[PDB]
């Protein structure tokens, strides 16, 4: 069916969090304009190693940076597609208010959507991060 | 035989649309001069990730673009070959008239025709799109 | 034996034409000086995708072209070797005379002869074609 | 569980040191500010071959160096993550004091953390080493 | 033993010539200073495709050439090693005298000697050939 | 154990020399300062093909050379590690004295030590050789 398949995939994946593994990271998005959208499972993510590159703002400049990216493997399709056009945060903290203080700032760099029941995406860290 | 094989392939593939998967996208072509040709199955398509490149209009210019392409896997051979020389639209909308208002503009970039009973093609998005 | 093997290979391959597949293309050569040599089987051929390159006449010029090539897989060794040094035509038309009007002009670019009983060759389209 | 799994992995790996193999090297870190953190198992490490490169301090200079790196395969996750942000020493010697005299100076270059129960890391030798 | 193994390999390979295949080419060398050394089996050889390169005499010149090479697979180790330092001829003709009139001129470009009982070598055609 | 394993590996490999194969080459080192260290087995070695490169003494000069390297596969770990920092000779001749007259001069270029019971190394020929 592909409709209940994504939801059952979320239910079966929710077993992974009951086992304490350190690869699990909390991902949040800001899909609506002002407030946040959180992925339900505390999914796992790997880190592709860094590469030393020029600035993406101006490539032919003295300022250079290291591009750091994260590889998120099992992320449900139930999340809105337009969420991927908005900045994402890995391990964020929410206060008493609706804002976030600390976390690791990332932007969706490349989408892999070959599997029909889950997305898989790589997201690049911002050049300036909070923590 | 290869004649009825393409038609039976269309009939068996028409099962995929009865199952609700999000990878299915509607493809239309404009093979005749003025009006449209629609592929029968609501086939699936993947997105190859973007690459930052110079302008194809003038390569050695300040203006740069991102080349975005789509990978259409199961497309029948029953479609006319000359349709591939005309612009294509992914998820288009047809009004009361014969024209299209909105959709994602693409052009056939590379043809893979190794299989004798279906085409497989990658089509590059236009630099300017409607939606 | 390798002598009757090529001829039996031609006989068994002649079954493929009795089945209507669209990958079959008629190849002709002009091996003797003035008249034509036609390969017996209506063999199949794939199209390797195009690449944008400079002119082979002068590489460091403003004029650029797209190199288009065809991959012919099952072609018998019974054809003369020296035929491969002459221009080839894919889907040609012969009139009442011995000349050809229309067809797709190609030249043998690379030979693969690893198999002892058939050639396999890739042939590059001419920069100027008839149809 | 993933909690006792890392500790049992340390216990089973502690068998490797009871067998005398020469690939085993002692790794120490300086995770707290001033004193040292030693990995429990005398784990094995391979040497990726050297490459001749420019200076990382100034790339477009006359001074060039050879980048030498070590590939540490089985290293437990029980070590603090922040230890990887501090210099590491391969085969170090500790005196009567808390300082180290001799050893091979290295810095964590790339982290591979695909396995959920062990890290695997490559660490680049410093340009100036003690021994 | 490796001594009789090469000779038995020559005897068993001598079956291939009794079967008429077109991949068989006669190779001769000029290992002694003035007269010729012929390999015993009429071994087979494939043609790696051509590449357009600058002149090896002067690389940064207007004169360019195409490097054409041949891949000789089954060649016995019984031939002297020093024969490979001398020019080789594919399909040569010997007259009534000890000289050769026609043939395809080649020089040993790269040696593959991984197998302990046969050589395998690629030999590059000379820029100027006889036929 | 890994201690007797290297010695038994030397004993079992000493069978290879009792069979006459031409890939066996005698390797000697000069690990102590003045006299020689010979590897016990007459191990086999392959030749990686040559590459045309600039001078390693000055890269941006008119003088160019061909880098020739040898791939030594089965070499025991019982040899001292510091031997690899000294020049090596393939097929050397020892006179009545402790010096060597003729042989093929090589230097350890890259070490592969993934296997815990044998080294495997590639060693580059010197630009000037004796024979």
């Amino acid at each position: 069916l592909y409709s209940n398949l994504i939801n059952v995939k979320q239910k079966v994946i929710s077993i992974r969090e009951k086992l304490g593994d350190p690869r699990l990271k909390s991902l949040v998005f800001e899909y609506p304009a002002g407030q946040l959208f959180r992925v339900t499972p505390k999914l796992k993510v790997s880190m592709v190693p860094k590469n030393m590159i020029g600035l993406p703002l101006d490539s032919k400049s003295n300022i250079t940076i290291s591009a750091d990216d994260y590889y998120i493997t099992d992320v449900s399709r139930n999340v809105p597609e337009a969420a991927f056009r908005t900045r994402a945060w890995l391990d964020p903290v929410i206060n008493d208010s609706g804002v976030i203080v600390s976390g690791i700032n990332c932007r969706c760099h490349v989408i892999n959507d070959k599997s029909g029941l889950s997305y898989d995406l790589i997201l690049r860290k911002e050049r300036e991060v909070r923590v």
